[PDB]
């Protein structure tokens, strides 16, 4: 019938919102994704200063996926603030707000701006851990120490609830880790799962060339590609820390794959490249295909299924 | 035109050959390899013991690729010792033996005893990296001390050039890392990218169920869902260790495929999943498949074009 859902204190009209990234760098951009019949929106990653990002080509796609290695660009904090404090419509549906800062240091300076109008408005925080960190060291989540101390930085200078975008983990001590990690935490109320899948290579075999520029064709995966690792990692935070909500981000292109994604454990869906590649219209089509699916199971509610993924004894 | 090769003081017909683990557990597999079109062929990854490995369903393969968590089903190292010492014929094509000891001790035990064989007969040693420990820490190559114990106590026990089968990566940081622990040991002489992508989740949409009945349907995933991963790997390690060979392995259905990763820095390349789905008649069509591509474009060896990827601007 309809998939409305309430999450974090906030009504939602159904799961799905585009991913931080994909259609919501530009005040267009924001204003499109609003008029769309998605769920949600969230907004471009953002560092305390405006960035161009990596010279093009920067992304590009395939039947199966996507690379990118965008570097970051995005209209700056303030802008992303100005929006959420003065533009964007709520009647219409939640905004999240990304924050990507180059150190913790920004990240809480970013965020001491944000509380204010996180209580005014109802804006909710995701903190993209994808982030640059200390020399010869991974990715902050990548580097369980470092999360440890953005998180409890981000914690005290924000506090109010947030959420946390991870990228994919491979190996279950490091899924054990970071949920520990992040169990440390109670304002952390939902875990995004997952991120592109890091530093991967696409090729042109008439070319015998890579296809993006920067960081000689290394970039993201995202799409087809990414699904079994992106359901992989929303189950396995969803068992592990059962206190907190957990987004699904990775390989959706239909509404069976975002019914993976839920029977997972997801609560809401995030959409990325198959955004970028078909439009808004999307969305449209995802929700008819979910309630189809639905139908066809008898099922009435997402909660009937949602993390009832089945084991095999 | 031909697909020749001459390295580590053997000769390939051809550059390819199984991935580990696939069509290779017992003397009926090892004679089919042996009698198939493919330029080698390794042994399963053994332990001192025979394991029964984990239970069924265990393996399923999709449009896309396979998950796997085998759990390292094997007759143990004195059948595959014996196949290489006594059974196998070397007028066909060379042999790897690949070990994949549950401590750093069984493996030192089990190259202990492969060292005489390899010099007398030629065989050459795989050593799987992308293993378990101590349960509740990463496998072996997600560990990077551990790495290097491994190398360590396995160059002094054995004595004699040998390679190494390594996991994925998906940080810059873990490529430098990682090349460098490798770079301490000039007896790694290639290094073998990528294993399966750990850890990821096929669900069933309409039996809502995971495929797989180990590990609550958690395991690792070949085919077409890591031909990009795989090729950045190798070219990673391609760039990295200039005085060591790569072999290429994951995603490899074509001899397009094929022609990416030896553009990305492959010598030899492996064919995991799509073996399993198709048979042994595949290296007829890949070799066809890789030609017909030289033969557009003009070259006549593999040299002309290993390691040539092209980057932008
Ligand atoms: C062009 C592009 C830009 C992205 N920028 C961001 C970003 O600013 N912040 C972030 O959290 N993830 C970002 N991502 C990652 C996506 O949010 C998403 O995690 C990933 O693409 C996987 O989802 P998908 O398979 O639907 O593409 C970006 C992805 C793409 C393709
Ligand atoms: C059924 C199965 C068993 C495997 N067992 C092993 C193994 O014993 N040793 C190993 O190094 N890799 C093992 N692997 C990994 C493959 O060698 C290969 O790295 C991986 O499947 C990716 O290649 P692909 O995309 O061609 O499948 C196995 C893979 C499969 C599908
Ligand atoms: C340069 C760079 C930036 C980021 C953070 C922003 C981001 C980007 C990006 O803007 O490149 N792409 C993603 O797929 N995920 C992200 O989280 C992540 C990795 C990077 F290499
Ligand atoms: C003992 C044991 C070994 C491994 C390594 C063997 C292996 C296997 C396996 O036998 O499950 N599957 C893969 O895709 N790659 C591998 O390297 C993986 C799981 C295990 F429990």
């Amino acid at each position: 019938m309809c998939l409305k859902l309430n999450l974090l204190d906030h009504v939602f009209a159904n799961p799905f919102m585009n991913a931080a990234g994909v259609l919501c760098s530009t005040e267009e951009d924001l204003r499109c994704m609003t008029a769309s019949s998605s769920g949600a929106l969230v907004s471009k990653s953002c560092t305390s200063a405006p960035r161009d990002g990596n010279p093009e080509p920067r992304y590009m796609a395939f039947p199966l996926g996507s690379i990118n290695s965008m570097g970051l660009p995005n209209l700056g904090f303030d802008f992303y603030l100005k929006y959420a404090s003065d533009l964007h419509d709520y009647s219409k549906k939640p905004l999240f707000l990304s924050i990507s800062g180059l150190s913790v240091e920004e990240n809480v300076a970013m965020v001491r701006r944000l509380a204010p109008v996180a209580q005014e408005k109802g804006v909710l925080l995701e903190l993209n851990l994808s982030c640059p960190n200390v020399p010869g060291k991974p990715q902050v989540a990548y580097d369980f120490e470092a999360m440890r101390t953005y998180l409890q930085q981000v914690s005290l200078a924000y506090g109010l609830p947030f959420g946390v975008k991870m990228p994919p983990y491979f190996d279950i001590a490091h899924f054990d880790t970071a949920a520990a990690v992040l169990n440390e935490f109670p304002l952390v109320k939902f875990v995004t799962c997952v991120n592109s899948v890091g530093n991967g290579l696409v090729i042109d075999a008439e070319s015998e060339s890579v296809v993006i520029k920067p960081k000689q064709g290394f970039g993201g995966l995202g799409g087809k590609y990414i699904l079994p690792t992106a359901l992989a990692n929303v189950n396995a935070f969803y068992r592990r820390c059962p206190d907190k909500l957990v987004f699904g981000c990775g390989g959706v292109y239909s509404g069976e794959d975002a019914f993976l994604h839920i029977l997972a454990g997801a609560s809401m869906v995030q959409v990325g490249t198959a955004l970028q590649e078909e439009g808004p219209g999307i969305f449209t089509r995802l929700e008819d295909e979910l309630l189809e699916i639905m139908a066809r199971k008898g099922y009435r509610t997402l909660e009937e299924f949602r993390g009832r993924v089945k084991t095999i004894e």
